[PDB]
């Protein structure tokens, strides 16, 4: 129990939710394992694993059901364990620990950028775009594309409940990009002057299901009807160990306000019940690629990503445990 | 040599006093009936001309309508059928005017009987999912829920125009529990829908439907789940031409629909804001067809046009000489 | 009504006769003889005296589908007429002449079907089969004989083995026979060129009610682009829809299944269910090859019209 | 008195290598779990003195059970999970204590494995399973049943709709067998199938192999019921143990068996020899008709079959087997 | 007994001088009009009977053809609807004269109906793909240019003998742009086509399109393309029969057609050239035929035989007994 | 440059095209690292793997699109990279380049002959097999069935606009197998009398989509429609990292009068182009397995064979960069 100070600070921040969003959230995490190995005071290896193994369960435990957390850990904790295991001293554990976390952070802070340029390279001029809700990364490959001197149109679908598509026309608008607004029942209606469709993603499955805003694997579903090349843009750490084949619950059921007003809705009868479902799940089969910072793969390919990447294996403990 | 009632109901269609697919069909029978019951001819050939010359006026006041020219391709066929084979001017008439009460009485208990039809299908604790505001749809479920079936119907929000709210008050008013959820809800919850039927517009020669925008991706997805999805319209929304194929928008909405003009007003210039007020979902994707002569498949449709409206490939029509 | 009538549709309702094609000549001769044997002096009285033969015959066993085929092709040839101010004797002529016209070509049936079917047959094709149609067969004969180089996967059927009557009879007209359990049609679908089976009936819209496990094997051969051909008489063409309430149709007797022995060693939660048909989708079936002719099966409400007079809109024939 | 002096291959990997060839033991399960053991007493065993000699002794050991039946599927996987983990050791310089210590743990830990398989399996494929399903299933699967019985033992009430499987009747064994366990059961003929997918929610059925590409090789029909399921979306499940995955493709016949299956003797030389009764033993099921296999270790999409035969059993486009030189 | 008018058609026709699918079939007509014109019968009995003959000798003059059959059809049907009524000598020699001529013409046209009909459905931007040379077909492509439409075609070479080369030339004649590609560039191309326009040879009663070798490939890439696709022919080249689920082909030609003779010759003698002149289309792969008389779906095709050359189940031309 | 002169000239043919063909070219480069390997000059490790670096550069570059030759480098170049980073020394990471070159090349010697073995398993007595081009690798499936006696038939595709069926036939005719030869329009409507499709391929991307003469995707595409089993023979060499699927870009343009006669072509109006796509891009779900020198695979295997025999991945970078 001697686990340094910044490392509870951050945990703090992160079980409180003052820091948000899967970057942010990540790369704050790997930084608590960094400053853990640079401040620690451990004076042989076991002992500092030990006070490694310690911030990393510290961390975890504050949302165990995060995406993006639990993939900074593993990719510091993986290569730490790999030097341990393989015999390293306390300087040389520190040094990889230290100098994971660095390179985990570094390319977290520059993950849009890369995943940008993977996705514009596979937009062509002349190229008409649909997206749905307001994706970072989706936006990204767009900007990136409109930047190459591609000439490209994006339809826009508006994104109900919460209008996310107003964020993104504006915004694709700002850059100069021509954009076409339109309602997310439009999207079959649109798919026929659709050249490429291009999403964001909540998380990704071990199989490439994709869990993104409601309305996500409808679009896939034309962009599939059509033969529409449909790209997902989405960071690694976003890959998650899970498989949504078995479970057939709820994702993540949100305020029935969101859809019908409190004002408007205290006046229906007890016959109406609202449903506002967060996310739907896009079945691999109806995404061609997932754009990523180290590149394009196929959706299959999603666990050789969690295997490769953060080290994670069906038969083998998270790095920090026991 | 029409009567005065003939151009009044004719002006009315035209300047739409009288407005929706039923109204219209109707109002239009009513309009032969008349003038085959007021008109002062003797000779059967004279009867004939203004008949035709008083469909001609109905038929052109809103020429794309289209219960429109099957209330009169209904009529004038059964008119032109008597005529052409040699009846007299009191048999005549009674064909007429028979044929036009048939119509208006049949296009009266419409969507009563089309309730009935679709109800067969719907099975007691049937979830069915539901898409705008269609009268002959929610007929369906109504019907099979005063049949003792206990049944649970989704409601899509259906935008811009948010219809779907009224549907969720008028089912839950039946006392039908009513889930209500956003369009881009359709395929997470397909997975839970036992049946989908929704209204439409207009049907196509080939059983395509013209519907509000958004119709075809539930019906896409409602396949894609194999789950049985029926169309309920009335024969006469039934028309003889192709619509599917095209890029042509099938009617475009202003656009202060979607955003709202106070809001539109913002945005930059290189913002287009499309409003689309149907697509067209493939036969393919539909089942059945509730009509109110009976359920039918969606290539079935042709064979609607000829027994209910005598369409034929002649590039006349009942009352084209 | 005569006499004659009532023996025959008693000979129905107690199933002594037996048989699509049978059942119907007999109810259509029934009303020949009630045509032919009436005392009826005036032409009014002569249509009540036949519409209540035909409303006997068609109340003595609702269930089988030729029955009321065959007076619909009596009857509605006999309103039609007698509305058109027909006499005493033209209309007892029209009806004769129909029931005697149904009769002499439901005798030529099979043998027609036969011919219509075989020529859609090739030397060297493989067909594929189920239960023990006499329509099929006749089909599968008809293009032996013609020289035609054929050879007959025989499905099994169960529970009641027709495949075992169907596989012996092919095989003693000399046609080389594979026999097969049902569970085996789809994996030698792949080596099927054709498949022909009867139906039972016809609906309305051409799905085909069939000897369980039918639909299966349309499946299968949809599946894997095979020319599927049902081969059925017009008089099993029905009015009922099937796109409306789910109709389930006749349950058999389990020791069909299971015998009576054998299933008194069971526990007593289990069920033996044993439905004798199941529908096949008209999208399933290419051409429906009837003793008129081959049709696709979205023609068979034409059928039901032009042939039947049967129509949506009117009542039946002997009604009113 | 010689030094060193051993015989090779130890005595009881002979003698169960013999039991295997003379079917005394038979099962997916006993075989892989008795070829397995036997590598774990030749590790056990061994009077080698050199790693080198070990290695040679334990791919000596493994060819011979591997030649006991190269038509068993389950019997190369547990020779390819226990190997394929002795090679690594052994080319990464391992010495005799760690080489016969990385195989002796190989071959127990896939023998426990082995030994909870069904029960896994059972569990797995429950959380598939709704109160109130109606299951349809094909000839008689430990492992489907399994699945069945355990979500029958969750609180779960379920039907199951038994498919009749002929020509041997596995169905009457599953049918008497689930009811016995108290679950109600609808038995009908294998030609109902279609006509009955409407009302079920569920088909969980078993396999007798996985081919490369996922391909299902099952009881005849098992095919047939799949495409019907397909056609109507009832979600379809495929319950199998990971050494039942197969590196080989699947598109003469699989496995042609007695005509007398079908039509018993004294009736069969009653019909002319125009007939001929073709009697397949198995019929392949495509992987777009299966959502989902239950394996031991999960849930997988039938395309990840090739993983499984990767993670599992180190196999990889190679010429040899980790047993070959 | 006959004509020597008649013989004079037949003997054309029957030894290919006559040739296209018009000209054949209007001759044919045209044929049964003179021995209407230059009869010598008494009673309407001597008369008909005339003419029964009439259409056996120009039947047999060629049964494999498609619109010489139709055109007897097309006349001897609505003779025999007079004869069969007793109708008098005087009304049937009219009634058959008249058939023939209203037929004679309804053909003459027929080119430039189906293009405007095929046109309405073009559009400007159209990028369409066309197959073999087909008069029908390129009437759609030419009309729309002339609509103002701004089309681009691409041709496919058509092997064996090469069409597409004719097609080309003329296309670019018209001023259209054209893009000419191997057969084997169909599917890598729809990528990029709106529509496909194509002709036929015949169309069966299943809605099935028999057509030059390679049609069927384009339509089946098409509709995994879901591309709309046309078929452009005439009334008179559908018929009674199937042609589904057949293994022998419709016609086998001349080999060196795909290799030369002197070529051939050369090549090991276990080595075969098959030259199949046509393949079949499902009707599933083809959205509307667009005939003369306007669009329908495939599977209307055995609507237009029972209207047009009045086909019934237990059919026997109206020309034998 | 600090490469020998054997080196050189293998490059100076490979770029000069005097060496075509995958298996050649592949053999050629792999050879020319086993000579620089063999009389390297160097006396230390990192001179010695320097050089071997050198060498690749040289080898690589000669020509850019080439995909057996990327592969023969990385195969060899990616076990040299291993031995390397293990601390290996001189005289050792020689054996090892030298012997992973040996490997490569016998292995591609015997290529054609084991996809020869591994497709006639799938070969059964009696088969009408579909074909397209003048594929090796496919002849030889074909080749080694009818040696083992299989009595089978090939419906040879004339493969405008060179003609490649031509050569195709006379060549299986010549083995003694019967064949058929028709025109390309021609493979649906015989696609309802073939058991099997054997065709080769240009190269395989990573998601299994198969890059082959025109034509190839449409025969697939009918062949599915068909049921009819699809086999790809081709080698592991011809696996490319790369997407080509879901764009409108050509594969490679190729000479107008290869399909029109130049006197021919120049009689011709100008408002009409001839365009002579080289290649069509056939989609995985088109294709059963591909048969490869080490076996047969489904398509969507293609990943793991680029990961396992040329060491790809996604922090990836050439073995012979940095
Ligand atoms: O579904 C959502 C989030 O919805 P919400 O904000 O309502 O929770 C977005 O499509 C993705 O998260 C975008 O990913 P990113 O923004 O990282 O590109
Ligand atoms: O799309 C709509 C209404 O669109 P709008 O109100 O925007 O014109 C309805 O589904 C059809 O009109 C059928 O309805 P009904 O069954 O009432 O005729
Ligand atoms: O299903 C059956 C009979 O079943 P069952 O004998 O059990 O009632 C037959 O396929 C049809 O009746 C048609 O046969 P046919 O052509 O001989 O009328
Ligand atoms: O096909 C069979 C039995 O065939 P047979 O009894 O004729 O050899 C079973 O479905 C599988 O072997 C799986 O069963 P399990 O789950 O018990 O391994
Ligand atoms: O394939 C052909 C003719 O081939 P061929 O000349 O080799 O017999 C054409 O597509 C049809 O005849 C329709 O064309 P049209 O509209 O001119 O009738
Ligand atoms: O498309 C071609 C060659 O086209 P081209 O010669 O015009 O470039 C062949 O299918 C592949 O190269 C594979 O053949 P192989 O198995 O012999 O390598
Ligand atoms: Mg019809
Ligand atoms: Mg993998």
């Amino acid at each position: 129990m001697a686990v340094v100070k910044e490392v509870l600070e951050i945990a703090e921040k992160i079980k409180n939710m003052e820091i948000r969003g899967a970057g942010k959230i990540a790369r704050s995490a790997a930084y608590a394992l960094q400053l853990q190995a640079e401040k620690s005071k451990a004076t042989n290896v076991d002992e500092f694993w030990k006070e490694m193994k310690q911030a990393a369960k510290i961390l975890f435990e504050t949302r165990p059901t995060a995406v993006s957390l639990p993939n900074a850990l593993r990719y510091v904790m993986h290569r730490g364990k790999i030097a341990y295991s393989s015999g390293a001293d306390l300087e040389q554990l520190r040094f990889v620990i230290i100098n994971a976390a660095k390179e985990f952070i570094h390319n977290s802070e520059k993950a849009l950028e890369r995943i940008g340029e993977f996705g514009a390279k596979r937009i062509e001029d002349g190229d008409v775009i649909m997206t749905h809700c307001h994706s970072k990364a989706a936006i990204s490959v767009m900007k990136t594309a409109w930047e190459q001197g591609k000439d490209i149109k994006v339809i826009v679908t508006e994104t109900r409940p919460k209008w996310q598509g107003k964020i993104t026309a504006k915004e694709l608008a700002s850059y100069g990009i021509p954009v076409i607004y339109v309602v997310d029942s439009a999207a079959r209606h649109y798919m026929k002057m659709t050249d490429k469709v291009v999403m964001g993603a909540d998380s990704i499955t071990v199989n490439g299901a994709v869990i993104n805003k409601i309305g996500t694997a409808l679009i896939a579903l034309t962009a599939k009807e059509h033969r529409v090349w449909t790209m997902i843009a989405a960071e690694t750490y976003k890959f998650h160990p899970e498989t949504m084949l078995g479970q057939l619950v709820e994702i993540e059921m949100r305020d029935p306000t969101e859809v019908i007003p409190e004002d408007e809705l205290k006046t229906w009868p007890k016959n109406i019940e609202v449903w506002n479902p967060a996310f739907d799940v896009t079945p691999p089969e109806y995404v061609d690629v997932i754009i990523t910072e180290r590149g394009i793969i196929p959706p299959y390919a999603a666990i050789d990503i969690l295997r490769e990447e953060f080290g994670w294996a069906l038969k083998y403990t998270e790095p920090w445990e026991d």
